[PDB]
Parts: structure tokens; C-alpha cells; sequence
């Protein structure tokens, strides 16, 4: 049975979170899009294996909108990892086993260096440490045009375009929103300030991954530096939203790669 | 200024080989095709910036047809570096910097491990690890289904159609009759004999590179082995004919990379 509410943590965050399952904790943190529901079906299959899975929109996006514009602007994988500590501790989250692609990657990085101690294993996923050209300047052009730019380009790296529309016209009528506001506070910093020092990466067992049909270029430096540093690197089916393209697939993984790190 | 003809070796082969330019050796083996028309641009940009360029056709593909059955069965990296080496014998060519995509990036490692002697640098692309899904029963049908498939194949991972077409009509002749041929003795026999070895990588200077448009996947273990091996990796544009998409910057890549190691 699907838990889904709201919680207002003390940093004025009103966060919209679901859950799912007993056992050990699994946390699905978003995309830059912050939008959870992409993580429904998969959640269920994670739940089923004996894990208790929280996720919930990112501050500012989709259900989480009641936030400060602080906690949505000027984003760091850090910033989000504060917030994210405070919700866990008001969710009674001891330690987990926490998943993130992009910002959601930068996020994990970020608690896998700051707060070693709450993460059993990261499972971070194209982390940005570039800013890709298609971007560069989508923060300067009127909302609409973000909104129109940012859904094509978010479709064409679904690595499953129908599935991606299939998340539902509700999912996407949040993620247009969602869009102008993820532009003006994400990829002008999210990218420069990702945790992929050598002091960020070894303080808890870490598992890389990078979509199998993402172009190389694009997250090549993750490959680069997870075999560098000796940190387990693959690929998972589809592109930058495995979750949603590949749920079957992102739900073994997830499960696999938590599993060996359980007594 | 480059010339063109056909060279007979003490193998039987009978080679049609080009050679352009004054100063060191620079070699530019073709991948699986073994078309080396596909040189002809970069070739002249090379060899004005000091080298002398040598490319041919491969053993029993297009020009170099008329050789022996035994020089097109059961490929391995190391099979046909044995064949180059005594083409460079014949050819008075001492030492010299090698690029190789896919087969002819096996060869390269080949001749990086066994003949360290003549290799200056090498210039590996897109290294066959494990033969791709979509090659798994490619010598199941029919010769002419092999041709039109192949040739589609190629086309979507030439990085630039445009350039890809513009390779001309007598090319896509000889790589119609080719298609076949190397389906029958080259992608069940290369990847599994690809010399990544710890062993095979470190007697000469190598610098390796992957398609920046490849999807991930196809040659991530090239990058993986690579890094960890602590070899020079990167992307250059395109996909897997970097020749063919970026002459220009393929050009470059040769160039000055080659150049380094000159002394």
C-alpha cells in the first residue's frame, strides 16, 4: 500500500512525499524536474523485495511547491542535501540506500561526502559536471519557451518516449511548471559545484551509472572519474530517466546493488 | 603528391595501398569495411603537416580483393597485424603512429602488444569488446539482407549522413560487395580476441578515443580499461567513422597527437 502525504520540515519546506514497504530504507531522490511520480511504478517493485522506499517532489517543483525560493534558486547538490537531511530526520530515516540521477546525483554525491554516516550506498546517475550547449542560455528566454524547450529536450532523453508520455497529462502539466523554475536555479550551478573530488567519493560504498543509450560525451567524464577512483561504474538501459523508461530493470538494480550492502 | 596502387606481398596479398606526404610514418588502418577511400580527405590534411600517410584496403575487401580466402577468415586483432607488418616491410616503412577504429583499432593493440618495435604511438578507436545485439545472427541471412542491413547500420553510426553518402557511389559499391565478407569473418572472431590486457597496453605510448555521439554503452568498456590502465582517453566527434564526419578534426586528432611523440 502506497503512503502518500505532506510534511512541513523547519526550514519552511512543505514537502509533497510517498512511501512504500517495511524493511531497510531505499530513497529515490528526482531529476532537476523534482517531479516523484516518475518513481511509482518502480516503487513498487523496490517495496516488494523487503525495502521501505521513500521519495517526494524536490523543493519548489510539482508538490513541494510551497517552499522558499531560497530552497529552489542558486542550487547545489549540497544545498539539496541539507533539505534533504532534515526531511529524512523528520521521517525518522536513520541510514539508506539513496538513488539520484542528475541534481538528484549531485545530491547523493553531496550526502555520501557530508553525511557518510546516514547513507548505506550511493547510486548516483549522470552526474552533471558540465553544462551540455543545448542549455547555456535557458535561463535568460521567457517561461513558455523554457517550458516548450525543456519538454522536448527532457522527452528526447526519456530513453522511452512512450512510456514518458504515458507518465500522465497531470505528471506533465506539473513538470511544465516545473520547467522555467528548474531552469533559473539548477544548470548555472548544479554543474560547477558537483561532488566528484576524491575526498567526496570514498567514505561510503559508492555504485555509478550512466544511461546505456546516453550519448558518451555527454556524462564521459563520470566514466572517466568512477574508474579513476576505483568506484563501480555501469550503464542501465534507456537514458537519463531509467526509472521511467526501464522500471523492471532500474528496480533489479536498485535492489541488486542495496542488497550487498545489507548484514 | 599521393600516390595509389597495388603492392604484392609474401603472403599472397595483393594490396591496394595510398601514400601521401614527406617525413615520419603515419598509418591509417580502416575499420572492419577495410575502405580506404574513407581517408582520402583527412589523408592529404596529414600529410601537409609533415608525415607521410599510408592507408590501403584490407585483405579481401574492396581494392585488396584478390587475396588469399585464409587473409578474411576468423579475424583476429592479431591475424591481420601480422598481415600490416609485412605490408610495412615491403613498404620500408621502420616505425610508425597507427590509428585503427574498431577491427583496425584491435590491430593497433595488436601491434602495440606484439610489434612495440614499429609502433610509435597508437591511436586506437572504438576497440571491440563484445560483439553488439544487433550483429548477433547478421551472417543468417541472405548475402543481399546482409548488404542492406549492414549498409543501414553503418549509415546510422557514420555521425554524419550528409558525409557518409557524399563518400560516393563507387565507394558504397565496394562496401555493398564487402558487407557479406566481413560479416562472415570478422564480428564473432574480433571482439572476443581484442588485446585489453594489462599486458597488451603498456609497451607503447597509446592514446585512445570513443565516438562523442556513440551511445555509451557500444564502447564503454574502452573507457573503463583505459582509465583504469591510466591511457590517455577521450571523444572525438562524431560516432564510429570519426574519419568520415570530422576529416578536419580528425585530422587534427592524428596530427598532433602523433607529434607529441616525435622525437
Amino acid at each position: 500500500t502506497r503512503t502518500r502525504g505532506y510534511v512541513t520540515t523547519k526550514d519552511g519546506i512543505k514537502w509533497y512525499y510517498e512511501q512504500e514497504g517495511s524493511g531497510p530504507d531505499v530513497v529515490l531522490i528526482p531529476d532537476g524536474l523534482g517531479e516523484c511520480q516518475m518513481f511509482d511504478k518502480p516503487m513498487s517493485l523496490i517495496a516488494s523485495n523487503g525495502f521501505r522506499v521513500t521519495t517526494f517532489d524536490m523543493p519548489g517543483m510539482s508538490r513541494s511547491s510551497d517552499a522558499p525560493p531560497e530552497t529552489y534558486q542558486d542550487i547545489t547538490g549540497r544545498k539539496l542535501a541539507g533539505y534533504i537531511i532534515t526531511l529524512l530526520d523528520t521521517l525518522d530515516i536513520k541510514i539508506a540506500s539513496v538513488w539520484g540521477c542528475a541534481s538528484g546525483a549531485s545530491t547523493v554525491l553531496a550526502l555520501c561526502s557530508d553525511y557518510p554516516e546516514r547513507v548505506r550506498n550511493g547510486m548516483p546517475h549522470e552526474v552533471p559536471t558540465e553544462n551540455p550547449d543545448i542549455l547555456l542560455h535557458i535561463h535568460e528566454v521567457d517561461p513558455a519557451t523554457i517550458s516548450q524547450e525543456m519538454a522536448a529536450n527532457s522527452r528526447a532523453a526519456s530513453g522511452n518516449v512512450e512510456a514518458w508520455d504515458a507518465l500522465g497529462p497531470e505528471v506533465h502539466a506539473r513538470l511544465h511548471d516545473n520547467y522555467p523554475r528548474w531552469a533559473y536555479g539548477y544548470p548555472r550551478t548544479i554543474p560547477p559545484s558537483a561532488p566528484v573530488k576524491t575526498e567526496d567519493l570514498h567514505k561510503v560504498p559508492i555504485d555509478w551509472t550512466v544511461g546505456a543509450s546516453t550519448p558518451t560525451k555527454l556524462f564521459f567524464e563520470n566514466i572517466v572519474i568512477a574508474a579513476r577512483e576505483g568506484i563501480n561504474i555501469g550503464t542501465l538501459p534507456g537514458n537519463h530517466f531509467p526509472y521511467v523508461s526501464h522500471p523492471e530493470e532500474f528496480a533489479k538494480y536498485v535492489v541488486e546493488t542495496s542488497r550487498k550492502y545489507l548484514k
